[PDB]
Formats: C-alpha cells, sequence, structure tokens
C-alpha cells in the first residue's frame, strides 16, 4: 500500500526480489511512475505500447540508458536514420535466414551438452546458458571459436558495470573494457578492409551510410550492439526459463512427453525472464502521458518486465504457465526498434531446450533455494544455477 522507495538505476532493485511487488504498486497507483530520484518510468503494458508507438514524442536519440547520452548505433537512432541501419543487417536475422542455422546451432548445443553429460552435474549458467548464444553470434560475427570466451568476458564486464550501486573503480573497469573492445574492433576494421569475409563484422566494416563508408566509431558501436544483444540476453531466458520449468515439474514432464508444447513454453520463458529490464526514450516536447506531466528532454524508462506482469493483459501473470496462449509479452519490445535478434533468440531457445529435455530428462536444481540474480540495471538474470541429472553418453 506504501509507495516503493526505489532507484530504478540501482541494479539491486532488479536482483533483490522486490521488483515485481514494486511494479504492482506502480501499475495501480501511478502508471507513469517517478522513482526516488524523479526518473520517469512507463510501468503498464499500455503505457509502454503507447510510448513505443509514438517515437516523434518518445525519441531514441537521447540514448537508451538513463545515465548516458546518444551513441552512434541504431538503437539510439530514430527513423529514417535507424531504418537505414536495419536494412544493412536485417537479411541475416529473418526467420528464413535463421532457419537455415537449425543444424549448425543444434551441433553447438550437442557439443556443450557432451561436455557435461557424463558428469551428472554442471552449472547450467556457465556450462549451457551463457556459451551457446555466445557461440551463435560469434559465428555470425566471424569470431574464431578460441576468441569467444574473451569477447564474452568483455561483454559481461560492460553490462555488469551497469548500476548506480557500483564504485568508481567498477566505472574505470567499464571504460577500460570498452577501450579494449574499441582497439579489437579497429583492428578488425583494418583486417576486413584488406581481407573481407562473408560475416557480419565484414558487412559492417565495409558498409555505406549516406553514400560514405560507415564511420569507424559507428562500426565500433554497431558491432558491440549486435554482440551484446547476442550474448547477454538469451542466456537469461535459457537459465531463468529452465529454472521455472524445473520448479514446475508437471510442466517439465509435459514437455519431456510432447516437444510440440515447446514453442509455447519458450514464449512463457521469455515473458517470465524479461532479460532486458528497460530501455529509455527521451521526450522531445512537454507532454502529459497517462496522467503524468513529462518535461522536454527528460528520459522515461520503458519497464518491459513490469509490462509483462500487467494483470489487465495476462490475467494471472504471477503463475508461470507454458500453456499460456496467446502470450502477448513485450520481452523483445515493440515498434520500430523491435528486437533484431528475436527469431535468432527463439531458435537458440528452442534447439537448446529441446536437447536439454531429451538428453537430461531428470534434470533438477541442486537445491531449491532462490537462484541468485545479477544486480545490474539493464540486462539481468541468474548468476549461477547448479543442476544435477543422471549421467549419459556423448552424441558427437
Ligand atoms: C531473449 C533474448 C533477447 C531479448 C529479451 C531482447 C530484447 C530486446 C529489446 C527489449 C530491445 C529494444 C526493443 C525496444 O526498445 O522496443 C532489443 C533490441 C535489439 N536487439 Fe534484442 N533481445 C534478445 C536477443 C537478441 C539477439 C540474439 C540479438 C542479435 C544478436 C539482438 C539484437 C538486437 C538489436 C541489434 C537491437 C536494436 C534493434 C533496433 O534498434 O532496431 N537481440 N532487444
Ligand atoms: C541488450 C541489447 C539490445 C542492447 C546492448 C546495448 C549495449 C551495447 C550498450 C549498453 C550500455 C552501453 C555503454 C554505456 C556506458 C558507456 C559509456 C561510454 O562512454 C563508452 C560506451 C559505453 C561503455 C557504452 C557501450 C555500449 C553499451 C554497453
Amino acid at each position: 500500500l506504501t509507495r516503493p522507495d526505489v532507484d530504478l538505476v540501482n541494479g539491486m532493485f532488479y536482483a533483490d526480489g522486490g521488483a515485481r511487488e514494486a511494479y504492482r504498486w506502480m501499475r495501480a497507483n501511478e502508471p507513469v511512475f517517478r522513482d526516488r530520484n524523479g526518473l520517469a518510468a512507463a510501468t503498464t503494458y499500455q503505457a509502454v505500447l503507447d510510448a513505443e508507438r509514438n517515437p516523434e514524442l518518445f525519441s531514441s536519440t537521447g540514448g537508451i540508458r538513463p545515465d548516458q547520452p546518444g551513441m552512434p548505433y541504431m538503437i539510439d537512432m530514430d527513423d529514417p536514420q535507424h531504418l537505414l541501419r536495419r536494412k544493412l543487417v536485417n537479411a541475416g536475422f529473418t526467420r528464413k535466414r535463421v532457419m537455415d542455422k537449425v543444424d549448425s546451432i543444434g551441433r553447438l548445443c550437442d557439443t556443450l551438452i557432451d561436455a557435461v553429460c557424463e558428469r551428472g552435474e554442471c552449472d547450467f549458467v556457465r556450462d549451457i546458458a551463457a556459451p551457446l548464444p555466445m557461440a551463435v553470434i560469434g559465428d555470425m560475427l566471424g569470431v574464431l571459436p578460441t576468441e569467444r570466451d574473451m569477447l564474452l568476458k568483455w561483454s559481461d564486464d560492460l553490462v555488469c558495470g551497469l548500476s548506480s550501486h557500483v564504485d568508481e573503480a567498477a566505472i574505470q573497469k567499464l571504460m577500460d573494457t570498452f577501450a579494449a573492445y574499441t582497439e579489437f574492433t579497429k583492428d578488425v576494421i583494418t583486417k576486413r578492409r584488406a581481407e573481407p569475409t562473408d560475416d557480419l563484422f565484414s558487412v559492417l566494416v565495409n558498409s555505406e551510410v549516406e553514400g560514405q563508408r560507415m564511420s569507424d566509431d559507428e562500426i565500433v558501436f554497431e558491432t558491440l550492439l549486435i554482440l551484446i544483444g547476442g550474448d547477454e540476453t538469451t542466456r537469461h531466458t535459457l537459465s531463468g526459463g529452465t529454472e521455472q520449468l524445473l520448479r514446475h515439474r508437471d510442466q517439465w514432464d509435459a514437455l519431456v512427453a510432447d516437444v510440440d508444447l515447446l514453442p509455447g513454453a519458450i514464449e512463457e520463458m521469455l515473458r517470465w525472464t524479461s532479460p532486458v529490464k528497460n530501455m529509455c526514450r527521451t521526450l522531445t516536447a512537454d507532454t502529459v502521458f497517462h496522467g503524468t506531466e513529462l518535461r522536454a528532454g527528460e528520459k522515461i524508462m520503458l519497464m518491459f518486465e513490469s509490462a509483462n506482469f500487467d494483470e489487465s493483459v495476462f490475467g494471472d501473470p504471477d503463475n508461470f504457465r507454458i500453456d499460456r496462449n496467446p502470450n502477448s509479452h513485450v520481452a523483445f519490445g515493440f515498434g520500430t526498434h523491435f528486437c533484431l535478434g528475436n527469431q535468432l533468440a527463439r531458435l537458440e531457445l528452442r534447439l537448446m531446450t529441446e536437447r536439454v529435455l531429451r538428453r537430461l530428462p531428470d534434470l533438477r536444481l541442486a537445491d531449491d533455494a532462490p537462484v541468485p540474480l545479477r544486480p545490474a540495471n539493464f540486462v539481468s538474470g541468474p548468476e549461477s544455477m547448479p543442476v544435477v541429472f543422471t549421467p549419459s553418453a556423448p552424441v558427437l
């Protein structure tokens, strides 16, 4: 009944377990809510949809983070500049193009499962959920296999860096990692200019925008956006979604018995886990929006998890149900910026989860205590997830 006392920039808010109670208050009392620091947030599904649908008023050019300015990548652009970038990269992410990767991604899943299946135990986050989407996007970008862990470590350092709650040495670590990624990329530019390859790095390196070559700085940021979209999102729906399947044994069992129930289960895993907790928009004019007066130039946080637990839309959002149908979640956002990777992510989720179901059919949590979550304010999910299963033989 009492107003939440919350800093939406504090990663602890997303990790401590209180967020969904706080969102319930917000959606009932103050749909466009201001936190203890005055930062506006769209908290109801309608408020998020309406802002998404009006980019003239709710611009992306001010930067998607609450505490950082506009940067040279497509997520911080409005149309028509944004669509020009999308047209450079869309072809590699369509459903048809993604479906061409069924065998290739399936082999990565079997490799990873081969690595643990004889042991009867693993850390589902470290051994399964994190590496698979890293390998997929790394192959798309032309990362050598032996370079995947290094890029993944950098990607972790960049997004774990995101909180008002971390010390100024965690801030230098953030900037040092970015500088590392920048020098790596500027060397990739040298290489793909001289020796172009088939992959997404090379396409960005050699791409044109406004009839001049894409800026080296925009190449840094666009490739970074694709990498992190790739390697810091799906991992959390794989681990947090599988957690919920383990906690609802009857649903796990239904899937083991009937793989045709999988597509629906994935949509519920997405809704439940909502890996991307928010994205900002900047007001281009003073307005009144769902009864909150908003000032030109301030940001508003689109709260996707809050929208995804909106009772007026889902009826019973607090039950996890693989049979939820339809499942109109906005884990991937909505509108012109609607997730580029969303078919890639769904196919990663399908192919891995099917192999886990088939090959580790008595999977369980090592203990049913809460799974620890990353206290960061942008992307977050399970930090680790020890699991156990009856050992079995490798397949590849
Ligand atoms: C479960 C996995 C994922 C989730 C929950 C997720 C979520 C999101 C969300 C919320 C946005 C912003 C949408 C908006 O503001 O309306 C977005 C944008 C984006 N995503 Fe994803 N994403 C995931 C996977 C991926 C993958 C695998 C990639 C590519 C490797 C990726 C690439 C991008 C890009 C490039 C954008 C910016 C698109 C644009 O501005 O037009 N995402 N995603
Ligand atoms: C999950 C995806 C859809 C979105 C991924 C967006 C990623 C690439 C964004 C989010 C926060 C961004 C960082 C914010 C802090 C920052 C300030 C700088 O002065 C250099 C660039 C960095 C180091 C930014 C690099 C790009 C990051 C890491």
